[PDB]
């Protein structure tokens, strides 16, 4: 073992299922003996803004702002704001990164979505070269375990809101898969607030028993097929 | 014939492409007569957390926080943060909505989502029933002005990205047609970086001159189809 997880938790109240999700997580992976860590975004007050306050000290470029090129030059000196160095510290020593979240617009919520932005800066998370099978972090694992208002039915391909998997892709492949990580496949809890406590527990069970055999996961195919083909 | 636009715009440097194409926007729409109002999130320090500070009443649950339920009762009762209902009213009085930003991590930047997730609360911007083609903001135009690091290349079917309207879906579908919007067809100003000074002065110009005919111009069907082909 010696397994090391951080847990990205992005929900407001903690009797939450998505609260009840993220504890079954630390449960389970605590009594298997890894090592784990979360991040409260919300109980932390995570700034989601990119902003020059992200860069301390003097800026590579006072007169004219460029977010990408300043984070980039900061990261390589050390001059990134803490709240983004503790975060890349947890993601730096993790195996696995799970993401713990409420779908927000077919995406994270803005405070997750902060997150993104302002930790997996260049130089950290992905670099020229480094990027997709190379991203900077490869060799790690990432998964989203993500919470619905719609039903299952509802993200079909000729549903509604079309296949859930066509809202992964700016998640799994244009974030995750770009920084290099294996991405495990994803974790969908369908419409929680409308299920029955019996397939809510369900539900809370798969995950749990799911975590279970973790370690022993093939990644997904992070590709366009996966997530666009038949 | 009087149209009302509101540009929500998300860059942090005023001298930015992304501040060029915003300006532009302004120019133009004005020179035409448009009443024309800009929501400068970053100037505006816009808050992008959706918490417990966005409703100031008498909660539905006070044990136990919804974050849905909450903002659908307080926009019902009016006791919504005003930050929100400043921005509500701007999308009320509008015509057309134009978002202005950066692409980041395949999507928008935090900031941005932020204001999605804030401000498109239900009983505002859609209902049970009353989404998608029935949506509360039927009758309004949206339109995404996007620029890209990565270039036009890339964001094809068979490059590294995959097809720019790939990651179109979760802000087109997911939200804006969600909320009812017709969607106009996207602006996408590909990789400015790259560019030199002539092709970058070609794509703010030809941002322009797409205004110029904006109001002739039909909505996309913003459809499984139009996003990921057959
Ligand atoms: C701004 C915004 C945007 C949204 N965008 C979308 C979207 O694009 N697409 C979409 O489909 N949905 C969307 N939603 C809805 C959202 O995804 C769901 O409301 C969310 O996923 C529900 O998860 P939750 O943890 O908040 O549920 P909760 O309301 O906290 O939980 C549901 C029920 O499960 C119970 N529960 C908690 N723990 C347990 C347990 N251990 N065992 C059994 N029951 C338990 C709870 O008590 C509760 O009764 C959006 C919501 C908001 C606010
Ligand atoms: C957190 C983060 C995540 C990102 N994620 C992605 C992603 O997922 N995919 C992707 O492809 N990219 C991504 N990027 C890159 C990003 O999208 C680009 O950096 C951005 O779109 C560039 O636009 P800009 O306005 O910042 O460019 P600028 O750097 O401001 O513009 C480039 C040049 O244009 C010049 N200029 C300004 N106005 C004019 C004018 N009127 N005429 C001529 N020249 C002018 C400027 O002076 C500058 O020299 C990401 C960046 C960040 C920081
Ligand atoms: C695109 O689907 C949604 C669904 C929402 N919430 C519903 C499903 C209530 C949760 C289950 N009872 C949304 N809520 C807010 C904003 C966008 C939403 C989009
Ligand atoms: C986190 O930043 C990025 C940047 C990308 N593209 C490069 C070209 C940036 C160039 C502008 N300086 C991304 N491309 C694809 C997917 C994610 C990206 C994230
Ligand atoms: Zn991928
Ligand atoms: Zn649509």
């Amino acid at each position: 073992a010696g397994k090391k997880v951080l847990i990205v938790y992005a929900h407001q109240e903690p009797k939450s299922f998505n609260g009840s999700l993220k504890n079954v997580a630390v449960d389970e992976l605590s009594r298997q003996g890894c090592t784990v860590t979360v991040s409260d975004l919300y109980a932390m007050n995570f700034e989601p803004r990119a902003t020059d306050k992200d860069i301390t000290g003097t800026l590579s470029n006072p007169e004219v702002f460029n977010y990408g090129v300043e984070t980039h030059e900061a990261y390589k000196q050390r001059s990134l704001a803490s709240d983004i160095t503790d975060e890349q510290k947890k993601v730096r020593e993790a195996d696995l990164v799970i993401f713990q979240f409420p779908l927000y617009w077919f995406s994270v919520p803005a405070i997750l979505k902060g997150w993104m932005d302002r930790v997996l800066c260049q130089g950290f998370a992905f670099d020229i070269p480094g990027f997709y099978d190379s991203g900077l972090l490869q060799g790690k694992l990432a998964l989203l375990s993500v919470t619905t208002g719609g039903t299952a039915e509802m993200y079909t391909k000729t549903g509604v809101n079309g296949d859930s998997r066509y809202f992964l892709w700016p998640l799994q492949h244009g974030t995750l898969h770009f920084c290099g990580f294996k991405v495990l496949a994803p974790q969908i809890s369908f419409a929680p607030e409308i299920a029955s406590e019996e397939e809510r527990k369900g539900m809370v069970a798969a995950w749990s028993q799911r975590l279970q055999t973790i370690w022993k996961e093939e990644p997904i195919p992070c590709t366009a097929h996966w997530h666009f083909g038949q």
